DNA sequence: TGTCCCCCGCGTTTTAACCGCCAAGGGGATTACTCCCTAGTCTCCAGGCACGTGTCAGATATATACATCCTGTTCTAGAGCGGCCGCC
């Protein structure tokens, strides 16, 4: 369920950042579909937690 | 005994070693279900062991023959000496 589709990014992000420092996303996987999401433009959003 | 060049003692400046802190995510450790194969017999039989023996490669033997090592003699190169020549 890391797929983008049908739902707005920002507020999937948003929740993505809560699992994220919640420290249950094994966060490869959350710079993985950072870059596959926004076409590794979203760098800055990596150390968010 | 000498030497000289190879290694030690020390000054200086980097450098990565140890420590403080942080997550990670493969991975050690534990628990459980289950499934194969190894524990344990019965019977037997075909390979393995004790016995017996003809035999074929190794050892003894000795003149012959290698075979290299030690030594003697000769060849040739090197240093010393002496005679001859030119110069002051």
């Amino acid at each position: 369920g890391l797929d983008f589709v049908g739902e707005d990014a920002y507020k999937q992000v948003l929740r993505l950042s809560r699992r994220l420092i919640n420290g249950d996303l094994e966060h490869q996987w959350f710079e993985e579909s950072l870059r596959q999401a926004y076409n590794n433009k979203a760098f800055k959003l990596y150390t968010i937690d």
